[PDB]
């Protein structure tokens, strides 16, 4: 094949909503992600020295500024050497929220590296060695994540089967509230100890919700998937992590004709999205954004990682 | 008190009967579930008199027998008419319930009719008949109810649906919130019962869950841990806002309250709109009420009432 050892190199990679069935995927759960079009992309040229530039700065192999490119660097030069790199970074997913920020920036530096080092890696490895970086950089992680990134698309979970891309567009409303993922796991958590009868058969139930939608999805009833997201959310609702400024961007959503609305992430704060017919995805917006939420407008991702 | 002095002869008489509120279980029980139902100190009063004719005097004004404008007290006076004579009587109805919202306003005038009525003409009938009488005339006027809203006006307390087992009654107050917003009764049940229609593998298990509230509530509230009664009130909130009979308008209460340390806060009775309902320590009371009040709510404070109709 046609040398390319010189080849400035960008790739990118997205980040993700649940339509269904966050929360519940701890509990055994079924759950169905949606990749959308916002992205992480990483350009990569030959340098004869490290050097990593973001919004946050420039800086070399810093563990401390840039620890998920710097991580990626340091386990991959032990398998091929990296003499030097000039590696350049933008984001598109907006700074903290499930929608996967650390997952796309592993995920695409692991794929520039790999384009211009030739480690020849497939998808399934790129996916495999980013949920190893996350557990090196958190202490600990669910490989769905990095999964989700490099893969693209319509993803259940955990059994990983792809299904048809809706053709949707997604609203994300940040409340601006900010939330610990770590609080409201362990919140959820506790009231799942104090009412085990009560509790774990709604758990169920949010995973039932993925398999009545896995076949709403297929056939594109994006109404009807709407309708379960709306009480997919009620079901969040009960599990103690909605806060009123959610709700208030949900119902927002919903009154401007929203599909549906729900919780995206771990709740308490954070952002919520709403899934609406393409020529509605406006409407929605501004509605969402008069009712003072951080507004993004995007749509579903039918590639995961790519060579830009 | 009283004056001084004592009549001679035939006296007024007043019965009162008392509105209620879903603790848990509002819409599961024509699912084949348990509820909590829990009567408040917000009262229908009937005052009765002899007289020649019939005069009905309320809120809307005075008139004769009349079933339009007083469709309960006539309907009560004709059905008790078959078993003994009422040759005439004058009636004056007032009341602290509001509107709606299951609240139980229909209910309480019927069952202080009925009471006053048995009162002032002998008819000797105790409570479970008057339950059960006014159950028939809840019938009559509306063409179709449960016995619940009568039974639970009759008995007072705390009250289990439908096995109709006593509860302790709770040493807590209640805020009533009221939304402003109408919406129907019969829509809502209907859009309820549509949902359960298109997924009905998904929603029989949560009419199931909000079941389960009810059994480990029925427990709590026997133990007086209010605040996990609360806690329950929470989830039992989030699974009818999955049924779909939650608003904007009453999230922005039910969180007012919390954050003003209610022991809890929910919907009571059909949603879409009308009232919520919030437990709190009565310490807490005036703190919940200002707040919901704040966050655009009517408000009335309110309690449990441990006994229905009385005899004032
Ligand atoms: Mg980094
Ligand atoms: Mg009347």
């Amino acid at each position: 094949l046609v040398p390319r050892g010189s080849h400035m190199v960008s790739c990118s990679a997205p980040g993700k909503i649940y339509l269904f069935g966050e929360h519940a995927v701890v509990y055994g759960e079924t759950a169905i992600a949606c990749a959308v079009e916002l992205r992480t992309r990483v350009r990569a040229e030959l340098n004869d020295s490290i050097t990593i530039q973001s919004q946050i700065g420039r800086t070399g192999l810093d563990f401390e500024k840039h620890p998920y490119v710097s991580a990626v660097i340091e386990k991959m030069r032990k398998s091929i050497p990296i003499n030097g790199v000039f590696l350049t970074v933008d984001s598109d997913i907006p700074v903290g929220s499930g929608l996967g920020s650390s997952a796309a920036v592993t995920i695409a530096s692991i794929g520039a590296l790999n384009e211009l080092f030739g480690f020849g890696l497939s998808l399934q490895e790129i996916a495999k060695l980013g949920h190893e970086i996350e557990i090196k950089v958190q202490g600990a992680a669910s490989p769905t994540d990095t999964y989700v990134s490099t893969f693209g698309g319509v993803v259940t979970i955990p059994e990983r089967r792809k299904l048809k891309t809706p053709d949707c567009g997604i609203v994300i409303g940040d409340t601006g509230v900010f939330s610990s993922t770590k609080e409201l796991v362990a919140n959820v958590r506790q009231l799942r100890e104090s009412y085990p009868d009560l509790i774990e058969p709604l758990m169920t139930s949010i995973g039932k919700i993925s398999r009545i939608g896995e076949q709403l999805v297929l056939s594109g009833d994006y109404a009807s998937i709407g309708r379960l997201m709306n009480v997919n959310q009620g079901l969040l609702d009960a599990l103690g992590v909605n806060i009123l400024e959610l709700s208030q961007l949900i119902y927002s959503a919903r009154a401007a004709g929203a599909f549906g609305a729900k919780i995206t992430g771990a709740g308490g704060g954070g952002c919520m999205v709403a899934l609406t017919a393409p020529e509605k995805c406006n409407q929605v917006a501004e509605a969402v954004a008069g009712a003072g939420g951080k507004v993004t407008i995007t749509k579903p991702t039918e590639q995961g990682l790519k060579v830009d």
